[PDB]
């Protein structure tokens, strides 16, 4: 793709956005499924992963450069 | 911003791409400075991170979703 720019810019947002408060980026990556999905802010209210399911039993944080 | 479309698109692309292959897309956190700069098979290469310069400890591999 080969698709409009502002399709390709929306993708890439949405992946790099927090799929829980939609607001913050992703910056917390999760042990063991390896998900990066959510910020540092949403990671402490959830047990588990929001894409996958696996029960959080770690977390790294990360930052996008 | 606030800036051209794909002005933005430029800027997510290269945050999401791999700092030393500039092909695939990055999938690994380094421990303890927490970059995730480079890609799977370009970490193995590295004793320190490209972006600061942090002695890599450990890794982490994570998926962007
Ligand atoms: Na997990
Ligand atoms: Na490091
Ligand atoms: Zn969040
Ligand atoms: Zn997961
Ligand atoms: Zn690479
Ligand atoms: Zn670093």
């Amino acid at each position: 793709s080969d698709l409009p720019v502002e399709e390709q810019l929306r993708r890439l947002q949405e992946e790099r956005t927090c799929k829980v408060c939609m607001d913050k980026e992703v910056s917390i990556v999760f042990i063991p499924c390896g998900h990066l999905v959510v910020c540092k802010d949403c990671a402490p209210s959830l047990r588990k992963c929001p894409i996958c399911r696996s029960t959080i039993k770690g977390t790294v944080r990360t930052f996008l450069s």
